[PDB]
């Protein structure tokens, strides 16, 4: 079985064994979430979303349509994803940009990921980074101060 | 009519037709929100706040006292506004700084807007930018890495 | 007495007189919170956490295990703390890194604080800063654009 907090709104049935979804989360019906994930408080997870096994999503994260998270990924608190490069209110793209966070990668707290980004297997993104280009597998990337 | 989610705390009656306010939002009594807005999950909207028509506010945004959003604005997820330049706990300003986001402007995800800022009509703020100065109409501004 | 909003999940009994905890907050049982604090909507406060008196925590803040906030601190909205320098999903540190925010300090909106950080008494952190090193008492630090 899986644990959905009474104070979460989880509409998806596609949730693996051992997954925990905490207070004040929203998960829309088509989201797929694997086994032994931890979806911490105050997250939003849209429809066209795939999340693998053993994924940690810390508080305050939104996973939009077009985002895939592979197995063993860590997403730090308040990490921000995007799916529209030139957003204008009520101008809906024909297709959302796809982001994929590959197996074992980690995204530091409060990082911002631009649309269409690939972060490679076991990469490490520094806290507060802005990721405007793909990050190669096993690379440590941060936005220098 | 307008749609207020049962899991939102909306205290304002000043909400235009076609507006949607989603889960875990707080809207205080004096907030004014126009028609056909989308206030996504996990937002906070204070009292001395004016929001126009056709405004998109993505998840995780707080709109403080002193902030005005004009029509057709897009506010990306986790965009942060401010109204106190030198904040000290329990030292309440006599007047909050005013921010105005002008018609059709778009603010990228996880941008930070300092107090007293004007963002001009149809401007585009890059994801993760820090906006310390006014942005002219139709200008694309981002914080270079 | 103290004020816990009906839409908060506060599990701690260790809350001082005059403290307000607002909608959609989570506070875990061992958290200690002093007198006359304001914990604004959408915050998360873990177990191994000490918060002093007269502390303002604006919306969207998570205070992790290992974080201490002293008296009279201001924490701006969406300020992000961290306690694990090299996070990997399901790889739990033997010890979390400790952060201490010293008396009267202020952290600007949407700042990111790396693990193990001391911010000195009455320091001022700019909105959107990334704090990778200790900040001396009374110093104004921001990440230049
Ligand atoms: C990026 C990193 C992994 C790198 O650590 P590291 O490789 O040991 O780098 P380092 O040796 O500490 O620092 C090297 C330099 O980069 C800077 N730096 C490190 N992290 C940075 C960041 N996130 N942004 C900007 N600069 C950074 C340091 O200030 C240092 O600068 P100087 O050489 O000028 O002193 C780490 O700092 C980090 O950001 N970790 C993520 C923490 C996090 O978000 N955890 C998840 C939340 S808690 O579970
Ligand atoms: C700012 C921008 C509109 C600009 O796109 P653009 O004008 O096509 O710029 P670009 O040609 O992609 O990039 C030009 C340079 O600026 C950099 N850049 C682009 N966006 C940046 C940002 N947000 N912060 C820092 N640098 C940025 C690129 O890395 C590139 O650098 P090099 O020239 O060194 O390669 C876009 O990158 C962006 O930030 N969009 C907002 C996305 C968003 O937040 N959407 C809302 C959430 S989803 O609805
Ligand atoms: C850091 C500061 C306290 C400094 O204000 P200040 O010392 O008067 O600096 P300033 O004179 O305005 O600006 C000096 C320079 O630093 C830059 N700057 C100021 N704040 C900055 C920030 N947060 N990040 C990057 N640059 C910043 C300015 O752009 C200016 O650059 P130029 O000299 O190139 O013009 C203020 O800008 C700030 O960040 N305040 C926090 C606001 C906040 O988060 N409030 C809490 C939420 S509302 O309660
Ligand atoms: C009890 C409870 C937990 N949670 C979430 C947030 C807690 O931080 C988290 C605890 O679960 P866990 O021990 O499996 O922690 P993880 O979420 O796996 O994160 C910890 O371990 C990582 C390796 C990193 O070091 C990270 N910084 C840590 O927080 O679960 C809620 O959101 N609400 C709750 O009520
Ligand atoms: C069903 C539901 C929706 N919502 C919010 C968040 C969803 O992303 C949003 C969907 O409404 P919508 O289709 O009108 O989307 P918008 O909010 O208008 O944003 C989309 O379109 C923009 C032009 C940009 O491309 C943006 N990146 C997109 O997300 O509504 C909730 O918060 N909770 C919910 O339960
Ligand atoms: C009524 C209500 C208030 N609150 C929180 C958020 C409101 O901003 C806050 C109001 O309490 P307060 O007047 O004691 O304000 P503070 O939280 O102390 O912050 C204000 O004063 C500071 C010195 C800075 O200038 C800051 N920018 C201001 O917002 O309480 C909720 O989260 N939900 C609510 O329903
Ligand atoms: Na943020």
């Amino acid at each position: 079985g899986h644990m959905i907090h009474k104070l979460a709104d989880v509409q998806s049935k596609n949730i693996g064994s051992g997954t925990r979804i905490w207070q004040f989360c929203v998960v829309l019906p088509s989201a797929i979430i694997g086994e032994n994930c931890n979806i911490c408080s105050h997250c939003f997870i849209e429809n066209d979303v795939k999340i693998g096994n053993n994924v940690t999503i810390k508080c305050g994260v939104q996973i939009w349509d077009g985002i895939e998270i592979e197995d063993d990924v860590f997403i730090g608190p308040n990490v921000t994803f995007t799916n529209d490069k030139y957003p204008r209110s009520k101008q809906y793209p024909k297709e959302f940009s796809k982001t994929i966070i590959k197996k074992g990668a980690s995204i530091g707290a409060n990082a911002t990921i631009l649309p269409g980004i690939t972060i490679g297997e076991n990469a490490m993104i520094g806290a507060g980074a802005i990721v405007t280009k793909d990050v190669l597998p096993h690379v440590t990337y941060y936005s220098k101060i």
